[PDB]
Formats: C-alpha cells, sequence, structure tokens
C-alpha cells in the first residue's frame, strides 16, 4: 500500500503516467478504439491480447510486467440512464478488485464513460463519484488523468472538498 493513500489529478496523456499500472477506458471487443483507448493501444499494444470483456467488467493484461486494467464503461447512447449508472458503478468496483489483486502502490485512472460513451452529457460528477465509491477502500495512490482545463479544476475541487 501507499504510506498515506491519496487522490490527485493531472491534465495530460495517461500514456505518460508515473504510476505502477494504468486503467484503460476500453471497448468490450478489445479494439484500438479512440481517445484514451487509442493512446493506450499505441503505448501498450501487447496488452490488447485477449483483452475483450463485457460491459461493467475489468480485465488485466500485462505489457511486459506493467499491468493494463481494461475497464469497460457503458455507452450511454445504448443504455438507459438507470442501467448505464449501474454498469458504470460496476466497472469501477471491478477496477478496485484488480488494483487490490495486483498489489500495486499507485494507479493511473481516466473518468469512464465521460467521452464518446457519455451519450452527449456531462458525467464528470457521476463518473468521479463512482470512482471514489470503488477506490476509497483501496490503499493505492490514485492519479486521475483528464485533458480539459475546466475538468481539472472541478476534479481538483472535488478531491479537496473531502480534505
Ligand atoms: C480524457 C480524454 C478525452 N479525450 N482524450 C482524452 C485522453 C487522451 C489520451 N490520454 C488521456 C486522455
Ligand atoms: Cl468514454
Ligand atoms: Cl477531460
Amino acid at each position: 500500500g501507499a504510506m498515506a493513500p491519496s487522490y490527485r489529478v493531472k491534465r495530460m496523456d495517461i500514456a505518460k503516467n508515473d504510476e505502477e499500472c494504468v486503467v484503460n477506458a476500453a471497448n468490450p471487443r478489445g479494439l484500438p478504439g479512440d481517445g484514451v483507448c487509442k493512446a493506450v493501444y499505441k503505448k501498450w499494444p501487447e496488452s490488447f491480447k485477449n483483452s475483450a470483456t463485457p460491459v461493467g467488467t475489468a480485465k488485466t493484461v500485462m505489457c511486459g510486467t506493467y499491468p493494463v486494467i481494461h475497464a469497460v464503461g457503458p455507452n450511454f447512447s445504448n443504455y438507459t440512464e438507470s442501467e448505464g449508472d449501474r454498469e458504470l458503478a460496476a466497472a469501477y468496483r471491478e477496477v478496485a478488485k484488480e488494483v487490490t489483486r495486483l498489489g500495486v502502490n499507485s494507479v493511473a485512472i481516466p473518468l469512464l464513460s465521460t467521452g464518446v460513451y457519455s451519450g452527449g452529457k456531462d458525467r464528470l460528477t457521476q463518473s468521479l463519484n463512482h470512482l471514489f465509491t470503488a477506490m476509497d477502500s483501496t490503499d493505492a495512490d490514485v492519479v486521475i488523468y483528464c485533458r480539459d482545463k475546466e475538468w481539472e479544476k472541478k476534479i481538483s475541487e472535488a478531491i479537496q472538498m473531502r480534505t
């Protein structure tokens, strides 16, 4: 575990993270995809061997000894708000199981279902709160990665609010 487990936020490419493992915002079919998933494919392509997994699940594949945790959030274009919310919560619970199993002291994590799976809605708060629900009981240092300047401020404020 980390000596004083923390949450932090950085605005940069998650493919340049400084953590012991990464969470991919994966598609269910293990395809290169776009956004976070395409950056992860360019950086760790070996991790896409048998990475296909259903919505609401996470599957880890090693690139050398570096763990890539493929987490499949729901596409809110296809799911109801209610069913999508349940699957988004579930994907983050499976990420917490994998992080714990791997014994890492730190993890780089994007906000699941906030980009092309958002169904055109702002889901910063919904996605971040499910991340916290899952990860609060883990003792890894969590570093959240984003690309928007206004999102960085709002994520930083939400972390600071809990102190
Ligand atoms: C969060 C986000 C949205 N569009 N692209 C990204 C991104 C891309 C690569 N690495 C990390 C994040
Ligand atoms: Cl997304
Ligand atoms: Cl962002």
